[PDB]
C-alpha cells in the first residue's frame, strides 16, 4: 500500500476442484478461490505461504494443477468445459509456473 493497491496477475470465474466448481482468482503472490458470488474470492494462498508445485496438465485430463502448502494443506485445480478446458485454463496454469519463479527460482 505505499504505491497504489495490490497488483493481480488473472482471474478464472469458471474452475473446477474436485471439491466444488468455482471460479479462481490469481494473484502476483497468491492463488485464490471463489464461488458464484461478486468479484473477490473466497480463499487466497500466498505462493510463498505455500510451497510444493506439480505440473500434472500437459496431456492430462483437462488441465489440473497442483500446490502445497509448507503445512499439510495441498491445493488442486481444475478448469474444464465441454469445449473450454484449454487454452483459457492453458495459460491459467501457465501464469502458475509464471509467477513459481516469484517466490522460488528455479533457473538462473
Amino acid at each position: 500500500m505505499a504505491t497504489s493497491s495490490e497488483e493481480v496477475l488473472l482471474i478464472v470465474k469458471k474452475v473446477r476442484q474436485k471439491k466444488q466448481d468455482g471460479a479462481l482468482y490469481l494473484m502476483a503472490e497468491r492463488i485464490a478461490w471463489a464461488p458464484e458470488g461478486k468479484d473477490r474470492f473466497t480463499i487466497s494462498h500466498m505462493y510463498a505461504d505455500i510451497k510444493c508445485q506439480k505440473i500434472s496438465p500437459e496431456g492430462k485430463a483437462k488441465i489440473q494443477l497442483q500446490l502445497v502448502l509448507h503445512a499439510g494443506d495441498t491445493t488442486n485445480f481444475h478448469f474444464s468445459n465441454e469445449s473450454t478446458a484449454v487454452k483459457e485454463r492453458d495459460a491459467v496454469k501457465d501464469l502458475l509456473q509464471q509467477l513459481l519463479p516469484k517466490f522460488k527460482r528455479k533457473a538462473n
